[PDB]
Formats: structure tokens, sequence, C-alpha cells
């Protein structure tokens, strides 16, 4: 029953308040998400602080390092969370947690460059083009988004292979399997929300 319309609507709705966040706080969050993507205990610490703050409504205790730089953007001066900002960040952290360490590290690298939009466009294409998701099928990828060298060393290849997708060099490059829906959906949600912060 899941489809791309449902996935897009959910991620789009979750993104609204990040896209309308002021530029300076968006960049502070995004740069520091890039650092905690390389430091899983920091992501878990941030998730623990935001989850308890969202559900309790109480004062949130400051964190150290890059996780703390993110949290500072999400709290009032009294220390309670701004729920409209903490909730989408918690949703993003939940999506990132679905992904493997390898994918998390690749996302951290992509943030710094134009690569992020291209990977979002590619993952969106895989999900749109593989409708109906419950049928195994082949998907062609636009060669222009694949970079200079398309093979098992390419970051987009690894990102997709880590979703459980079987990949090959020649078109159609992606073999879609329904069991890859959950990780690929999380990868899309992650790229989409990271892109909404980077605009």
């Amino acid at each position: 029953a899941a489809d791309f319309q449902g996935l897009y609507a959910e991620v789009k709705a979750c993104s609204s308040e990040l896209e309308s966040l002021e530029m300076e706080l968006r960049q502070q969050i995004l740069v520091n998400i890039g650092k905690i993507l390389q430091d899983q205990p920091s992501m878990e610490a941030l998730e623990a602080s935001l989850g308890q703050g969202l559900c309790s409504g109480g004062q949130v205790e400051p964190l150290d390092g890059p996780a703390g730089c993110i949290l500072e953007c999400l709290v009032l001066d009294s220390g309670e969370l701004v729920p409209e900002l903490a909730a989408p960040i918690f949703y993003l952290l939940g999506a990132l947690a679905v992904l493997s360490e390898t994918q998390q590290q690749l996302l951290a690298k992509a943030l710094e460059t134009t690569v992020l939009s291209k990977q979002l466009e590619l993952v969106k294409h895989v999900l749109e083009q593989s409708t109906p998701w419950q049928e195994q099928s082949s998907v062609s990828l636009p060669t222009v988004l694949l970079g200079d060298c398309w093979d098992e060393k390419n970051p987009t290849w690894v990102l997709l292979e880590e979703c459980g997708l079987r990949l090959q060099v020649e078109s159609p490059q992606v073999h879609w399997e329904p069991t890859s829906l959950i990780p690929t959906s999380a990868l899309y949600a992650s790229l989409f929300l990271l892109s909404s912060l980077g605009q």
C-alpha cells in the first residue's frame, strides 16, 4: 500500500519548519549534522535529549561538541525545546539511524558539495521509477547524475547498494527489490531533509 506520493507528502510536511528556518541556524545545524554523522554516539546522545525533551516538555540539558551546537539552535533561552524545530530534527535523526554507518559517512561527505542535490535527485528517481514498489523490476538511471565513473567505487553506487539494491554498470543499472523499500525510503527522507537545510 505504500507509494511515493505518501512518502513525499510525509517528508515534505516534516520539512516545512526546517525550510523556513533562518539561514544562519540552518547552516549551523547542517554543518554540525555533518560532524555527528561521523560520530554515532553523538547522534544517539542528541536523539536521547530531543526525544525526552519532546515528550516531556521540560528543560533540556545542554550537550557538548557538535551535538550541542545543533541542540542550541532548537531550544529557548529557558532551555525547553522549540517543538516545531526539534520534531523534524528528531525525525531526520530517526531516518539517518536506519542507514548503515557507510551510508552515514557518505552523506556527511555529500553535504559539503553540489553532490547532495544530485544524490537526492537520483534516489527520488529510483523510488518514483520503481513504482509499483511491490514488483521486482529494472530501473534506468540518468547517466549525467552518475558522475565520471559509474562502478562499485562510486558513492551513489555504494549508497544504493547499502539499501540492498543489486547494481550493475550497464543500463538498466538498478534491480529494484521490494525488500529495499524501507532503507531506500529512509535514504530519500534523509537526503530531502538535509537538502531542505542546505538551501
